[PDB]
Order: C-alpha cells, then sequence, then structure tokens
RNA sequence: AAUUUCUACUAAGUGUAGAUGGAAAUUAGGUGCGCUUGGC
DNA sequence: GCCAAGCGCACCTAATTTCCTGGAGGACG
DNA sequence: CGTCCTCCA
C-alpha cells in the first residue's frame, strides 16, 4: 500500500463545467424571430439598475441603524484589548467581548421588524417603490414584478452584510475586527506622537477638517469610536490622518504628514497612523477637490488644439520665457533667485551634472571658515538649512573658470525649446482643422504618442522654469524680471490640469461588452434538473450517441416533452430522468408536517410533540427513544409518498441502530439521488424544434468534434462520468446551471489568417518538422469572431464522504510508520521562480532542477518553454505600457499557464514518490512586498497547488481506479481561505526558512558573525577574537581560525570551531557589481598599509593599525569571504554557492562543481540548496513524528528551531 | 495558429498536451503618472 | 538622480463570502 | 382549480 490511497472520499466540494452551446436546426431562427436575446440583454442592464436602487435603500437602512448605535461592550473591550500581559483566560474574555460587540451590531439590524422583508419580494413589490420618487426609477423596479426570484442570490449577498460572524463580507466584521483594531492601534500611536504637533497645526485640522466641533484628540479616545461607524465619520477620521486638497489646490496636512516631516527633520523614526477601511456599501465621495475631466475623443482633441497650437497662449508664454532668458544680461544676477530645496537640486544637476554639487561647494566654503565631526556636519547642515534662497550672482561664485552660469542656463532653455519645436514638426497634421482620426484615441497609439510627446516637452520646460522663482520674498529681487516672468509662469501652469486630464482619459480601457444571462422568459429558468420540476424550469438534457443536448421548452409549451413516447422503429433520443432529494434534514420535516400531508397522515402527539419540542436532535433536550419512533414515522411516510418511494430504491438500516437523527438523514441524502434515461422519438422531438416549441443546443467542446482523437480534457471526463453507470454518486450533477450569450468581439475579416496551402512556420525549435501545411484557412482568435452561447454546469464531488478523519493527523500517522518517506522541497524565488529538490527519508538528493523552464516530451518531440523569460517580457511590456499610456496587457493568464505545468509536474512527483511537500513558511507580509516584482508567483502557485490537491486526479488513470476521476486524492484540506491555514495543509508542510540557502551543505557551516564596520575599537576586538589569523604559503590562502563562542550571539552553532579560508572569488554588490579574488584582495589591503602579512599569526600586528580605512576595508573583505551565495542581478549565468570552510577531506564546497554534473549528490546552486534544506527541515519534522506516540502526533511542533537546525545540518555530515 | 476558458503548441490535418469553480457580492492591494510639503 | 508622507487619476490583481434546491404554499385568472 | 411565482431551511 501507498500513503496516497488512504486519502479518497474525504470531503465534498463543488466545481463548474463550461461548454459551448451550439443551436440545432431551426432553434436559432426561432430564437431570432421571437427576439429572445434582445429581451435578455435589456433585462441584464435593467437588472443592474434595480440592484443599484436596492442598494440605495439598503444603505439608507444601514446608515440609520449605525448612526444610532452606542456600543455597550466597547470600553471593556478596549481596556482588555490594550492589556500587554493577558492570561489565557483573559484572551478568551477578549474573544468573547469581540463576539458580543459583533452580535450587538447584527442585532441592531436584525431586530428590526421589517428586516426579513428586505430579502423577499416585498422589497421590490412594495418597499423600494414607496421609498423612491422618480417615476422612471419606480417603473424600472416595477418591471421586475413577477420576476423577483431572479434576485435570490443578490439577496444572499446582501444578507451576508448583516451576519454577526467574523466573516469578511460582514458589516460587523468590518466595524469590529478591522476598523476598531486600527482605531485602537492609532490611540496608542497618538499617545506616543501627540507632542510633535504644535498648536497651529492642531487648530488647522480642527478648523478645516473638524468643522471646529471637535478636538483632534477626541478621535483618539475610546468613547469616540461610534463616530467612525459610518462612511461620514470614516472620511473625517481619515482626513485627520491624511489631510485633503482644497478647491484652490492647497494640500492641507494631516497628522501623518506632520509625523513624516518631523521624522525627516530630526532623523528620527516615529510611527505613522493607519487609515480606517471603508464602510460596506458606502457611496464614497472624496473630501479632496479634483477638477472635471474629459469625456470624449472630440473634446480631448479640441482642448489639445485650443491650448497648444502655435498661437495658443501657452505657446506664447514659452516664447516669452525664452526671449526673456535669452536676454538675461539686462537683469541683475543679484536679483534672480533659486529657492533652496528641489529648485537648487534641479539647477545643480543641469549646470554641474549632479544635484548635490551646489550643497558640496557650499560645504567647502563653510569649512574654509570653521576649521567632534558628528555635530559639525549637523551644525553645518542646520546652518545650510537656514538659507532660503540662492541668487544667480551668488551661484556664479561656484562656477569654474570655463563655466559661466547665466550663459549655461540660456543654453539649457534653448535646448529645451528646440526639443519643443522638434516635437511640433511631428505634430503638424494633428493640428490641422481638417484632421479627423480613424482610430479611437483609446486604441490609437500613434496619435497619443504625438500628444504625450508634446505635453512631456512642455512639462520638462515647466519644471526647469519653476526653479527660477526663488523663495520670492527676497528684498533684492529684480521685479523687472519677476513681474513678466510671473505672468508667463502662471499661464504656463495651466498645462498641469491639461496634462492630468488628458492622461486620465486617454489611458482608460475601451468599453467591452460582457456576456449576459439567458432566461427564456422564465424567472426560475433551468433552476434544477428534477423530473417533477421540468415544467417550472423548462430545460432538460438529451443524448443521441456520444453527443449531448440542452433542451428548452417555450414559455407556452412546457409539457411538450412530457407527451413523447418511444419510436420503437426509428431512432430515439435519450431524455434524462433526474431525481434529487436535497437536504433531507430540512425537506423531511417540511414535507411530512405540511398541511397537505398532515391531512393524509396525522401525527401522533408523540410524533407531533417531538418536532415541536426537539427531543429528536442531539443537544440539551436529546432523547434517543424518540428519534427511532420518528425515523419510522418518516420511513412509513416515504412508503406512502409516491414521487419519492418509486424514484429512489430505498434500502435503509434497522432503525434500532441510529445514534441520532443525522444518522437517518445521511442515508436519505445518499439514496435520494438517481439519474436514468428514457427513450423519446427523435422524429417528434425534432419536429418540436422545427415548429419552434422546443429549443435545442448541442453541449460542445472540442473533444466532441468528429475529428477529436486525443486524450480529452479532465472536464470532458467529469461531464461524461455524470451519466456513467460506474459513478455511484462520486460526482453528482447539480442544479443552478446557467446559459449565457457572448456577443462576438472581433470581426472575422479583421482576423490573422493562415491561408490554405501555404506552409506555416512551426515555432518550436526542437521540432524537426519545421513547417505545417493544411488545406483550410486557420484564424487567430476564431472563437471570439462569432456570437457564442455558453453553458455553465455545476457538479458536486464526494457529496457523501465516507472517509472522515482529520486529514493532517492521518498524514502524521502515515509518516511515522513509513520506513523511507520522500520529500519534495520547493524553494520560492525570482531568480528561479520555483526550484525543486526531491529527497528520500535519509536526505539523499534523488532529483533536482529549476522550473524556470518547463520540459515536456510528447510523441518523440521535445518542447522547452522558458516561462521565466516569458513572464519577464510581460512584466516589462506592462511597465513600458504604464509609462507610455499604451495598452497594459494581462499577466495573470500567463502566470496561470505556467503554474498549471508546475502543478502537473508536482502531482506526478507526489504520485511517483508517495511524497509530501515542503515549503517556506512565508508570512503574508513577505508575500505582498514582492508583488511589485510581477514575476511574483508565490501565492498563485499556492492557490492552484492547494486547489488541485483538494481533488487530485490522474487523467490517464482508470476512472474507477484510485487516483482516477471518480476516486481523486484529497491530500490538502478543503480550501476555505488563506486566513485560516496552519503550517500544515495535509501533505503540505511549511517550515522555517532560516538559513536554508546561506548554509554550506557539505559541512553545515553558516555565517553567524556580525561584520558591519562600526568602530576602530570594535574592529580590533573582532580581529582579536579569532584564535589565529595567518597566511598559508603552501596553499596561497589566508586562514582565519575561529571559535564561535568568542563572538556575539552565535549560540545556535553546534560545531563552534571553524577554519575559514580566502578561497575563490566573490561578487560584491554595491551602487553595480565587481568580482573579487579574496586572497589577492587581502594582499592588496595589507600591502596598502605596509603590513607584513607573512609574520605567522598576524592579528596583533593588524591591531597596530591606526587608520580607520584599514579596519573598515578589512571588515568588508571578511563579509565577502563569509558571503557564500554570490550572483549577478537579473542573471542566469551566476548564482553559485561557495564555502570558506573545508570538509572532512579538506575541500571547499563549490556548487559550480555540481552544476556541471548531470546527477549531483549535492545541491547544484544556491536555490537548489534552499529547496534541499527546506525538504530536510521537514525530514526533521518526520523525525519528530517518529519520536512521539500516535495519540500525541497532532501536538508535535514541526518548526525546527535555529539551534536544532544547525545541529542537524552539522551532524548530517 | 484553431480552444468552454487559459497557457504552450501544429502534434500528421478543422486539431495536439497540460490545466480549468462558476456566478453574484463585498472589499483590499500593486504598478504607473501628476500635484503638495519634505529628506540624501 | 534617489526617497518619504499625503491627495488625485488610469490600469490589472486578488481575498473571502454565498448559492449550486424540490416541494409546499400563495396569488391570481 | 390550474398556473405560475414565491418561500422555506
Ligand atoms: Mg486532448
Ligand atoms: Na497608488
Amino acid at each position: 500500500m501507498s500513503k496516497l490511497e488512504k486519502f479518497t472520499n474525504c470531503y465534498s466540494l463543488s466545481k463548474t463545467l463550461r461548454f459551448k452551446a451550439i443551436p440545432v436546426g431551426k432553434t436559432q431562427e426561432n430564437i431570432d424571430n421571437k427576439r429572445l436575446l434582445v429581451e435578455d440583454e435589456k433585462r441584464a442592464e435593467d437588472y443592474k439598475g434595480v440592484k443599484k436602487l436596492l442598494d440605495r435603500y439598503y444603505l439608507s437602512f444601514i446608515n440609520d441603524v449605525l448612526h444610532s448605535i452606542k456600543l455597550k461592550n466597547l470600553n471593556n473591550y478596549i481596556s482588555l484589548f490594550r492589556k500587554k500581559t493577558r492570561t489565557e483566560k483573559e484572551n478568551k474574555e477578549l474573544e468573547n467581548l469581540e463576539i458580543n460587540l459583533r452580535k450587538e451590531i447584527a442585532k441592531a439590524f436584525k431586530g428590526n421588524e421589517g428586516y426579513k422583508s428586505l430579502f423577499k419580494k416585498d422589497i421590490i413589490e412594495t418597499i423600494l417603490p414607496e421609498f423612491l420618487d422618480d417615476k422612471d426609477e419606480i417603473a424600472l423596479v416595477n418591471s421586475f414584478n413577477g420576476f423577483t426570484t431572479a434576485f435570490t442570490g443578490f439577496f444572499d449577498n446582501r444578507e451576508n452584510m448583516f451576519s454577526e460572524e467574523a466573516k469578511s463580507t460582514s458589516i460587523a466584521f468590518r466595524c469590529i475586527n478591522e476598523n476598531l483594531t486600527r482605531y485602537i492601534s492609532n490611540m496608542d500611536i497618538f499617545e506616543k506622537v501627540d507632542a510633535i504637533f504644535d498648536k497651529h497645526e492642531v487648530q488647522e485640522i480642527k478648523e478645516k477638517i473638524l468643522n471646529s466641533d471637535y478636538d483632534v484628540e477626541d478621535f483618539f479616545e475610546g468613547e469616540f469610536f461610534n463616530f467612525v461607524l459610518t462612511q461620514e465619520g470614516i472620511d473625517v477620521y481619515n482626513a485627520i490622518i491624511g489631510g485633503f486638497v482644497t478647491e484652490s489646490g492647497e494640500k492641507i496636512k494631516g497628522l501623518n504628514e506632520y509625523i513624516n516631516l518631523y521624522n525627516q527633520k530630526t532623523k528620527q523614526k516615529l510611527p505613522k497612523f493607519k487609515p480606517l477601511y471603508k464602510q460596506v456599501l458606502s457611496d464614497r465621495e472624496s473630501l479632496s477637490f479634483y477638477g472635471e475631466g474629459y469625456t470624449s475623443d472630440e473634446e480631448v482633441l479640441e482642448v489639445f488644439r485650443n491650448t497648444l497650437n502655435k498661437n495658443s497662449e501657452i505657446f506664447s508664454s514659452i516664447k516669452k520665457l525664452e526671449k526673456l532668458f535669452k536676454n538675461f544680461d539686462e537683469y541683475s544676477s543679484a536679483g534672480i533667485f533659486v529657492k533652496n530645496g528641489p529648485a537648487i537640486s534641479t539647477i545643480s544637476k543641469d549646470i554641474f551634472g549632479e544635484w548635490n554639487v551646489i550643497r558640496d561647494k557650499w560645504n567647502a566654503e563653510y569649512d574654509d571658515i570653521h576649521l567632534v565631526t558628528e555635530k559639525y556636519e549637523d551644525d553645518r547642515r542646520k546652518s545650510f538649512k537656514k538659507i532660503g534662497s540662492f541668487s544667480l550672482e551668488q551661484l556664479q561664485e561656484y562656477a569654474d573658470a570655463d563655466l559661466s552660469v547665466v550663459e549655461k542656463l540660456k543654453e539649457i532653455i534653448i535646448q529645451k525649446v528646440d526639443e519643443i519645436y522638434k516635437v511640433y514638426g511631428s505634430s503638424e497634421k494633428l493640428f490641422d482643422a481638417d484632421f479627423v482620426l480613424e482610430k479611437s484615441l483609446k486604441k490609437n497609439d500613434a496619435v497619443v504618442a504625438i500628444m504625450k510627446d508634446l505635453l512631456d516637452s512642455v512639462k520638462s520646460f515647466e519644471n526647469y522654469i519653476k526653479a527660477f522663482f526663488g523663495e520670492g520674498k527676497e528684498t533684492n529681487r529684480d521685479e523687472s524680471f519677476y513681474g513678466d516672468f510671473v505672468l508667463a509662469y502662471d499661464i504656463l501652469l495651466k498645462v498641469d490640469h491639461i496634462y492630468d486630464a488628458i492622461r486620465n482619459y486617454v489611458t482608460q480601457k475601451p468599453y467591452s461588452k460582457d456576456k449576459f444571462k439567458l432566461y427564456f422568459q422564465n424567472p426560475q429558468f433551468m433552476g434544477g434538473w428534477d423530473k417533477d420540476k421540468e415544467t417550472d424550469y423548462r430545460a432538460t438534457i438529451l443524448r443521441y450517441g456520444s453527443k449531448y443536448y440542452l433542451a428548452i421548452m417555450d414559455k407556452k409549451y412546457a409539457k411538450c416533452l412530457q407527451k413523447i413516447d418511444k419510436d420503437d422503429v426509428n431512432g430515439n433520443y435519450e431524455k434524462i430522468n433526474y431525481k434529487l432529494l436535497p437536504g433531507p434534514n430540512k425537506m423531511l420535516p417540511k414535507v411530512f408536517f405540511s398541511k397537505k400531508w398532515m391531512a393524509y397522515y396525522n401525527p401522533s402527539e408523540d410524533i407531533q410533540k417531538i418536532y415541536k419540542n426537539g427531543t429528536f436532535k442531539k443537544g440539551d433536550m436529546f432523547n434517543l427513544n424518540d428519534c427511532h419512533k420518528l425515523i419510522d414515522f418518516f420511513k412509513d411516510s416515504i412508503s406512502r409518498y409516491p414521487k419519492w418511494s418509486n424514484a429512489y430504491d430505498f434500502n435503509f438500516s434497522e432503525t434500532e441502530k441510529y445514534k441520532d437523527i443525522a444518522g437517518f438523514y445521511r442515508e436519505v441524502e445518499e439514496q435520494g439521488y438517481k439519474v436514468s434515461f428514457e427513450s423519446a422519438s427523435k422524429k417528434e422531438v425534432d419536429k418540436l424544434v422545427e415548429e419552434g416549441k422546443l429549443y435545442m443546443f448541442q453541449i460542445y467542446n472540442k473533444d466532441f468534434s468528429d475529428k477529436s482523437h486525443g486524450t480529452p480534457n479532465l472536464h470532458t471526463m467529469y461531464f461524461k462520468l455524470l451519466f456513467d453507470e460506474n459513478n455511484h454518486g462520486q460526482i453528482r450533477l447539480s442544479g443552478g446551471a446557467e446559459l449565457f450569450m457572448r456577443r462576438a468581439s472581433l470581426k472575422k475579416e479583421e482576423l490573422v489568417v493562415h491561408p490554405a496551402n501555404s506552409p506555416i512556420a512551426n515555432k518550436n525549435p526542437d521540432n524537426p518538422k519545421k513547417t505545417t501545411t493544411l488545406s483550410y484557412d486557420v484564424y487567430k482568435d476564431k472563437r471570439f469572431s462569432e456570437d457564442q452561447y455558453e453553458l455553465h454546469i455545476p457538479i458536486a464531488i464526494n457529496k457523501c464522504p465516507k472517509n472522515i478523519f482529520k486529514i493532517n493527523t492521518e498524514v502524521r500517522v502515515l509518516l511515522k510508520h513509513d520506513d523511507n518517506p520522500y520529500v519534495i522541497g520547493i524553494d520560492r524565488g525570482e531568480r528561479n521562480l520555483l526550484y525543486i529538490v526531491v529527497v528520500d527519508g535519509k536526505g539523499n538528493i534523488v532529483e533536482q532542477y529549476s522550473l524556470n523552464e518547463i520540459i515536456n516530451n510528447f510523441n518523440g518531440i521535445r518542447i522547452k518553454t522558458d516561462y521565466h523569460s516569458l513572464l519577464d517580457k510581460k512584466e516589462k511590456e506592462r511597465f513600458e505600457a504604464r509609462q507610455n499610456w499604451t495598452s497594459i496587457e494581462n499577466i495573470k493568464e500567463l502566470k496561470a499557464g505556467y503554474i498549471s505545468q508546475v502543478v502537473h509536474k508536482i502531482c506526478e512527483l507526489v504520485e511517483k514518490y508517495d511524497a509530501v511537500i515542503a515549503l517556506e513558511d512565508l508570512n503574508s507580509g513577505f508575500k505582498n512586498s514582492r508583488v511589485k516584482v510581477e514575476k511574483q508567483v508565490y501565492q498563485k502557485f499556492e492557490k492552484m497547488l492547494i486547489d488541485k490537491l483538494n481533488y487530485m486526479v490522474d487523467k490517464k488513470s482508470n476512472p474507477c481506479a484510485t487516483g482516477g476521476a471518480l476516486k481523486g486524492y484529497q491530500i490538502t484540506n478543503k480550501f476555505e481561505s488563506f486566513k485560516s491555514m496552519s503550517t500544515q495543509n495535509g501533505f503540505i508542510f511549511y517550515i522555517p526558512a532560516w538559513l536554508t540557502s546561506k548554509i554550506d551543505p557539505s559541512t553545515g557551516f553558516v555565517n553567524l558573525l556580525k561584520t558591519k564596520y562600526t568602530s576602530i575599537a570594535d574592529s580590533k576586538k573582532f580581529i582579536s577574537s579569532f584564535d589565529r589569523i595567518m597566511y598559508v604559503p603552501e596553499e596561497d590562502l589566508f586562514e582565519f581560525a575561529l571559535d564561535y563562542k568568542n563572538f556575539s550571539r552565535t549560540d545556535a552553532d553546534y560545531i563552534k570551531k571553524w577554519k575559514l579560508y580566502s578561497y575563490g572569488n566573490r561578487i560584491r554588490i554595491f551602487r553595480d557589481w565587481e568580482e573579487v579574488c579574496l586572497t589577492s584582495a587581502y594582499k592588496e589591503l595589507f600591502n596598502k598599509y605596509g603590513i607584513n602579512y607573512q609574520q605567522g599569526d598576524i592579528r596583533a600586528l593588524l591591531c597596530e593599525q591606526s587608520d580607520k580605512a584599514f579596519y573598515s576595508s578589512f571588515m568588508a573583505l571578511m563579509s565577502l569571504m563569509l558571503q557564500m551565495r554570490n550572483s549577478i542581478t537579473g542573471r542566469t549565468d551566476v548564482d553559485f554557492l561557495i564555502s570558506p570552510v573545508k570538509n572532512s577531506d579538506g575541500i571547499f564546497y563549490d556548487s559550480r562543481n555540481y552544476e556541471a554534473q548531470e546527477n549531483a549528490i549535492l545541491p547544484k546552486n544556491a536555490d537548489a540548496n534552499g529547496a534541499y534544506n527546506i525538504a530536510r527541515k521537514v525530514l526533521w519534522a518526520i523525525g519528530q513524528f517518529k519520536k512521539a506516540e500516535d495519540e500525541k502526533l497532532d501536538k508535535v511542533k514541526i518548526a525546527i528551531s535555529n539551534k536544532e537546525w544547525l545541529e542537524y545540518a552539522q551532524t548530517s555530515v
């Protein structure tokens, strides 16, 4: 036996199969003539409208409750929440006060008498109309009378808002778990940071943000939190923190701005506040002003031409500012000023090449006067900070003999004006009055590039100009320059709103129609599949051979398939006969205590008293003997209930054996499902479609083509298995199917075509058949060029699981008693997206390779796909698009594509080796800081892996075999959320990543030294703590003998005593890279300071140095020597791992000696080393399971400590 | 360069290989650019 | 040239809820 | 009463 096969039929899950629906015969014309698709497209728009009118009600309902709430538990919860020493029982009381706070919110909604009617037809029929005023809005709502069933799901989505549970879509959850937690964390930050705010700034927030009705401090007391339950108060509170922008553009500072300024001014690091999340269903309007944008291509072109032609004022303002600078000499250089700050940085760079040069020259002249250095540089920085402005004459001081500042400036303005003209010559045709654009602006990259290139050059000019404004408050200021310069600068600034607004419009995605749902004039269309509901749902399934069909009865002919009999002679369709008894624990009481049934069969008061009282259910009023007499009442009513009695061949148990009522309900549930097919005359059914009484679509994907001949999609197997006699409820067909129309979005004529009989280039370089020639055209994206029906079919897998155990526990047990358990270790990364190492129970490397490339072999042909390269390209295409205002392509499909191959390889690995999976326990705070690197695959990899392992099927297996489609493996727990995961998800273990990569696999050696240069005396103490430092002539290496117990915070190490050598090279990273030969660099350093490095033990000699640079360069070299991992950024060709320690045979581990070998015993590179040691850290956890009794396996801690890891790693060898 | 959809193909000629939980709702994040005030 | 706090706009990505129902019951001609 | 939409849990 294997460990996998114990994991079938563990839990239920639902999935959706999707198909094209192809109209058969006259159905399309009959659908055309009745205009069914037009009705459905309009209904979808109106449906979204009504959904908006309903929210306007729900929101008003929400805000009236929330505005009137005073939380009772509040002050007790805030008290206990801020306690810093909580006993376990206090933690429990905290959770109880959190629960009670949410129940307080849920009851304030649900205690309303009319609460229930907010989710039945009353809200559409009555409530929402009386609440509305617009005649047209009211008529829109009324148009769904008799159709409110179409809102059942939407009512569930709205119900969710009022749950008391800690669930993400709940108002209560948003208020208490999320916003109250931030509010309380902000109270602490207020008490720390309070003093930094002066009286003026607190008053400004009070006057402009608090309407002068509150003090800023009030929103940091516990009692004020009720103010913040509605979007209104959230807005005010986030404005205290972040400020706002006035109608005139002034940015009023919030508290976080003042904290940042203070930090930046004092070089401190005080914490900032967090803003509160939004109120559920709020219609948010910002408190900051932002001007009106543009709404059409024509408007944009008119604005662009009115405001930017040669004769426009903005152009003229440039021709003034040019002619002005071009005549600098008529104005006194002592009177034109560059404000100190960014303006001097800009001007420093344009004239001296670097931003800091003017500050540098200033510092040099300061030193000339004033010459401890910690205050000096700071006192001098302060004195330089006290300067507000710098004249042009003053700057000429800093010019050098050949340089003249004024002359250099006017070159720069000509350089930027010539750049502006340059772009105008390319913008000639765009200014023509006769110009009209063929392509829409949001699809016309050529026109937008002309517009953006022009706008950019004008912006570039504007930022240069702005540095010449100075502080402005200068007494010396030359108003014969300023006066006109300010008139022209103020009109130029008008290009700011234009630039923003043009980018805001031009970058919008163009409108794309969504598919829409088809109802066939039925508010419960295709609701389910039960025979006794065919007439209400008016949709069934048919089979003719291998082909399947959806059959829809017209609103006027619901019974037309009830009549049809076998055509004994000619051919016949098979019509499905589907019966389902869902949720017997609810349906059985409802059916057999109905007024319809209690007439026929009267209860005993015995029978009646139980269900009224409830002595049938396990709980506090439980009484076993009553369930038995009730199970039989039900069992005796099933006999007399014909539509159930003859639909399911029941075979119950001896009643005396049921332990509770649920033991009965489970047998009804499993047996309440049956699917068969009866004959129907194909002549009559066809004529029904002909006469328009029946609509017929073939349920299609490519595996049903007459030309299909390969392995079908897993989903095609699922679908056919729905109706296979060997499927005994492993996969049930579910209700809630849906049919949609997706209008074509490409024109056939506009499609890339490969014409018949002209050879097509094959793209796979390992494919020896270089060309393919077909006799028919082949079109790119062909499927989007015609309207398409799609059918979405829900299915349910393992609805009645028989293998109920805690999945994690079972894995630990199985690992304990497994003589040689294999591990697949997986290192997550971005140099290598994924890297795989498989080990055996003894830690031997069995397989190792990167997954940057997917190698697939089929039909003798090999194919390699460098997905790391493909994602890299996509990531760069998107960066460029963002900066260029061009189309931002998706990356997530490509990620999914890549990840699917990865997951397929991993599943094969799991099956081949019966192996469990080892991953880094990456906290979610690490995984978000790498989302900026859009190669990022960490979390999507996890989701798709965990999903597949919820029901893992070998498509090639026999469907009835273990691991086949009817008996999939479930070796991860049912995916509910990341929120709720532990460090073990069945076969997946998450272990501490610490020192899995930066460790010498052949010795266990790690770098536990702190080698940042801090001071001369610390460097002397560091050098002196080695047992010996000497040059080794016979090896041309420097040896550094250390005992780790002589060094700070090295306790984790186990071996303690090491001899380090200057062996090989290293890649130093700095801002770029350089290669360093360690021995040669040590010789350079010692020679630079006259050091006789041949004098045996040399550390006393080294401590005789007085130069700080020696000790600093020496610590740097030590760091490079202890830097075992070495790579070049964005590079395949360098990622080697090299150790400064010898192994027992006196050789240095160097991954590059193993990267060569096809079958390496040790890791081939640093990423392999990481995956390898992640796997071993799980091998250790398996060692812990072996140390423990089975009763206690659930409590074995799996996170190896850092000290246990170094001992483990250093005694493996 | 074809697809229920996606990725990679052409795979022997209207397709091949692997993956594929939909629908609705709510909410959050990341990138990029502009503006405000600031820090090397 | 780099970066911080905050406001805005455009885009794409993604976490976590819910349902995956037939038969009684009502409203209506 | 026969039909169609709503409601239950
Ligand atoms: Mg196939
Ligand atoms: Na942003």
